[PDB]
């Protein structure tokens, strides 16, 4: 039976490489604590370098899952409360209007006035501070979800302040070692640069993510297939992990509010399992991703849950999904974007087929 996992991944993911002219793909499955790693194509077209277990990919918004995990960790060591406001940590925001939004509402995109991106002219530390000092509310605080890099980025910044370390070191020195990750990075060091894939844009030009304001907590982590499978393993089966990282992980699985069939957890999107294909696809509709939506309190608390997250950068696509009760999960990393719907569908067919 285990002999079917390679065939399934080949049937469902491998055709996407021709369809979308993607140079390189890594797809991992974890089932009953056994890891399966499927590698396709090249990490670098010009170098003819193969995708392998050392290949580093940009995770885009899947980085937010690390940020959420860092926040869960800081809460459980008593360094923050989710009821706190940012001005408790970043003193220059104390008594400004953004100091009425609490850390949870920042982590989960419900400030009521933060868009997907900062303005293009906002780049320096000084410009980021000014942006948040000048912030005024629009929608009632907590009522509307608008998916936002600045929102979760400020959450990450405040988590880092709570831990007295810059955010890059919170991940690289604390969170990643506690998860057993060996090649996961905010800043890919000199000695691993030969392992960092080129991304490829929609004109098939090689590209990597550009530096930008609070980029690390929003979309700035890079990792390998083995490490992302270890992360999914920690999400499915955290018992072997340190108690504090257990607590952190479990904090990320708690649904905070709902937008119909999508439950917003910390970083992760949560769903009742089994989820219809349309539930999973529509979680990343234009309506949910690009526009304000008024949230509700959770009414139906799912008994059996599954969780997912997409991520994209100019040159990379990522998708991660897991289902605790089936003890299965999947990770897809590409060095060209393909539509979210294809990532979600292929993972749906595969995970369903393996039971
Ligand atoms: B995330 O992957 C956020 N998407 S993103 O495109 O905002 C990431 C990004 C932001 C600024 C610059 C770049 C760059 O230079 O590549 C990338 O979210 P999804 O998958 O929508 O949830």
């Amino acid at each position: 039976k285990d002999q079917e996992i390679k065939k399934l991944v080949d049937q469902n993911f491998k055709p996407l490489l021709e369809k979308y002219d993607v140079p390189g793909m890594a797809v991992g499955v974890i089932q009953n604590n056994k890891k399966y790693e499927m590698y396709y194509g090249l990490q670098s077209v010009q170098d003819k370098k193969a995708v392998n277990s050392n290949t580093i990919f940009e995770l885009g918004s899947v980085s937010k899952l690390f940020t959420a995990t860092a926040g869960g960790y800081a809460k459980n060591k008593g360094k923050i409360s989710f009821d706190d406001t940012p001005g408790k940590y970043w003193k220059e925001l104390k008594n400004t209007p953004i100091d009425q939004v609490n850390l949870l509402q920042l982590a989960t995109y419900t400030s009521g006035n933060l868009a997907l991106q900062f303005p293009d002219e906002v780049q320096t530390d000084q410009q980021v501070l000014t942006f948040f000092k000048d912030w005024k509310p629009k929608n009632p605080i907590g009522e509307y979800r608008q998916y936002s890099n600045p929102s979760i980025g400020l959450f990450g910044k405040v988590v880092a302040l709570s831990m007295n370390k810059p955010f890059d070191q919170v991940l690289e020195k604390t969170i990643f070692p506690a998860l057993g990750l060996k090649h996961s990075y905010v800043n890919v060091p000199k000695t691993q640069m030969q392992n960092y894939a080129f991304g490829y844009n929609q004109e098939n030009q090689p590209i990597r993510v550009n530096p930008g304001p609070l980029d690390a907590p929003a979309y700035g982590v890079k990792s390998t297939l083995p490490d992302m499978l270890s992360f999914i393993h920690a999400n499915l089966n955290p018992q072997k992990y340190p108690t504090d990282i257990q607590r952190a992980i479990n904090e990320t699985h708690q649904g905070r509010y709902q937008v119909n069939t999508m439950y917003q957890a910390l970083g992760w999107e949560e769903f009742s399992y089994p989820a219809t294909l349309q539930t999973l696809l529509d979680s990343n509709s234009e309506q949910i991703v690009m526009k304000p939506n008024k949230v509700t309190a959770i009414s139906k608390e799912p008994s059996v849950k599954m969780y997912h997250k997409t991520g994209s950068t100019s040159g990379f696509g990522t998708y991660v999904v897991f289902i605790p009760k089936e003890n299965i999960g999947l990770v897809m990393l590409t060095n060209k974007r393909i539509p979210n719907e294809e990532r979600i569908k292929a993972a749906y067919v595969v995970l369903n087929a393996i039971k």
